[PDB]
């Protein structure tokens, strides 16, 4: 019943989760400054996937399929590239919650931290 | 065992799950024009969220978390309203999918679906 990592690469891009053995990289592209890139995750969230530490913390913020088209801008744009949904929006954060300020250091931590790999 | 819609409501926002007992309106707001809201809709979709007909082949363009961390643009902004998590992206249709032309008359279906309503 193991899945293997071509297992894991047959899901669609939006369906896939990134773990050790098939990676956010893998899965999601090098982070970079395009539009096209993610940005998100330093070298262990890279290498780790949802097999990171702190991996609770981060999904806690991800969207269920529902709020996903029910909180954001949706968008349709035909490019060469082919047919695209665009998608933006913004999640508030509990300022209440006793972990606030370790939720802000922990995404902190990941937005464009490739900027800084060595 | 059976949630009421205060219990649904209970969930933060980015992990509500609307339906005919708690739909798109009263879990994700109004729909409308301004960047803070969701845009995506028809009234048959705001009523019924994850019960209307075509939930399925909605719900198959929504990221999993680890996608929605690995794809998309994330930022951090503070503003007055509080401390938040943005977010940009885009999902690739797959236009070898024999269902891809019906994707499409669907999504354009409930993008910006607010501006002609009675």
């Amino acid at each position: 019943t193991k899945k293997s990592a071509a297992e894991a690469s047959k899901k669609p891009r939006q369906k896939r989760t990134a773990t050790k053995a098939y990676n956010v990289t893998q899965a999601f592209g090098r982070r970079g400054p395009e539009q096209t890139q993610g940005n998100f995750g330093d070298q262990e969230l890279i290498r780790q996937g949802t097999d990171y530490k702190h991996w609770p913390q981060i999904a806690q913020f991800a969207p269920s399929a529902s709020a996903f088209f029910g909180m954001s801008r949706i968008g349709m744009e035909v490019t060469p590239s082919g047919t695209w949904l665009t998608y933006t929006g913004a999640i508030k954060l509990d300022d209440k919650d006793p972990n606030f300020k370790d939720q802000v250091i922990l995404l902190n931590k990941h937005i464009d931290a490739y900027k800084t790999f060595p």
